[PDB]
């Protein structure tokens, strides 16, 4: 462990989180990151490179959606050491989200509960923000640092599929991949038969296919950790039938695992961090098997170490993301996870990340 890792985790982060409300802490982090005011970041080795979704990824550790909802801090996030950045969720029209407070810390559980409710600057604002750096991003992507854009829907929209279609049209041309986020716990009706998922995704794929080739992103579906076995079967079937490019597994949980200690455990919202970790890993495992290992998965939920990352990779993830760990460990967590993952890959006889993807299924 580095000097910075210990100082951030043992002293700086607990101190700052003790002085700030949770949403203020989030907002300041976005500001600092946007300005590049960051501790020095670990040099990515060849072992960490992954080729998937039509792109090179210099390392397999990404920032999950929700940290940079409005695409304000993309360059700072690459500076932090992330191999890829996902922004959003972005809704078609601007919207405020839920009333404050809407983010809650559970430090005794290394967890967070949020009910932001898709607060979003909206597609137009985000479009113009990404256009301002569109060629810089093209070079970053060529250098193995791709960009994902996560699409949401407005609270009052009467046609969910049209909201996602609008997102594809507006931000698709600026993204390496898009995410159809049908799994927020904090918008009424979002997570809801099989035929309607098929309908929605058919429309999204048609819109994507209508973009010019150099502006044509991969399309992924991000799913909840709270799905029934039937839901998971159905999703796998639809994904294969339509040629969806990948899955993001998982969003936050509306469950409250036995054992949570935080005083705020019974707040409404999605739970993230350590209590979500294994529920998410197991969802990756099931989705990989249901798709015969032929559908790339981005694994997310409770990653704070190289071991956590490798467990998701071995379960079937090609790439991982984190968010909640950053709230407790700060920016040095990114180098920590990468260093630990490289060490474990070597210790377990893997030539690189690619060799470990889905390795548990071959035992
Ligand atoms: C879930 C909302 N949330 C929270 C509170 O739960 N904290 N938090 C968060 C909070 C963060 O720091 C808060 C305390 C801040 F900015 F005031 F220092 C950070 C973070 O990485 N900060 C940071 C940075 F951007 C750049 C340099 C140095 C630091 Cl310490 C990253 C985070 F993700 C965050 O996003
Ligand atoms: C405060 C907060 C906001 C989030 N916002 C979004 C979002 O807008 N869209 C989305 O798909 N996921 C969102 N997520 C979920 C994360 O992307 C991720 O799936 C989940 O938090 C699990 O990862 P973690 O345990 O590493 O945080 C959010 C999570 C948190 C904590
Ligand atoms: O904006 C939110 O409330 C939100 C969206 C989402 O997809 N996941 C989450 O945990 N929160």
């Amino acid at each position: 462990a580095t000097g910075d890792e210990r100082f951030y985790a043992e002293h700086l982060m607990p101190t700052l989180q003790g002085l700030l409300d949770p949403e203020s802490a989030h907002r300041l982090a976005v500001r600092f990151t946007s300005l590049g005011l960051l501790p020095r970041a670990f040099q990515d080795s060849d072992m960490l490179e992954v080729r998937v979704l039509g792109h090179k990824f210099r390392n397999p550790v990404g920032i999950a959606a929700g940290f940079d909802k409005h695409g304000e801090a993309v360059d700072g996030l690459y500076k932090m050491g992330f191999g890829f950045v996902e922004i959003g969720s972005v809704t078609p029209k601007p919207q405020e989200g839920n009333p404050r407070p809407r983010v809650f810390r559970l430090p005794e559980d290394q967890a967070v509960i949020n009910r932001y409710g898709f607060n979003s600057h909206g597609l137009s604002v985000v479009e113009h923000r990404l256009r301002a750096r569109q060629q810089k991003q093209a070079k970053l992507t060529e250098d193995g640092l791709p960009l994902g854009v996560n699409l949401g829907k407005n609270k009052t929209s009467v046609d969910a599929a049209e909201d996602y279609a609008e997102g594809v049209r507006v931000l698709g041309p600026l993204a390496d991949y898009l995410v159809v986020n049908v799994s927020s716990p904090n918008t009424a009706g979002l997570r809801s038969g099989k035929a309607e998922l098929r309908r929605l995704l058919t429309k999204v794929l048609q819109e994507r296919d209508g973009l010019r080739r150099v502006h044509r992103p991969a399309v992924l579906v991000k799913i909840a950790p709270d799905l029934t076995s039937q839901d998971k079967e159905d999703i796998a079937s639809v994904v294969k039938e339509l040629g969806i490019d990948g899955l993001i597994v998982t969003n936050t949980t509306v469950s409250r695992p036995a054992g949570l200690q935080g005083a705020l455990r019974s707040e409404t919202g999605g739970l993230s961090g350590k209590p979500l970790r294994d529920l998410s890993t197991q969802t990756i495992r099931e989705m990989y098997a249901l798709t015969q290992g032929r559908v790339p998965i981005i694994g997310v939920g409770g990653v704070s170490s190289g071991q956590d990352a490798l467990e998701k990779i071995r379960a079937g993830a090609s790439l991982v993301q984190l968010y909640t760990a950053l709230t407790f460990w700060g920016p040095p967590v990114v180098g920590k996870v990468k260093r630990e993952l490289e060490a474990l890959l070597k210790e377990q006889g893997f030539g690189g990340v690619t060799d470990a993807i889905g390795a548990d299924h071959r035992r």
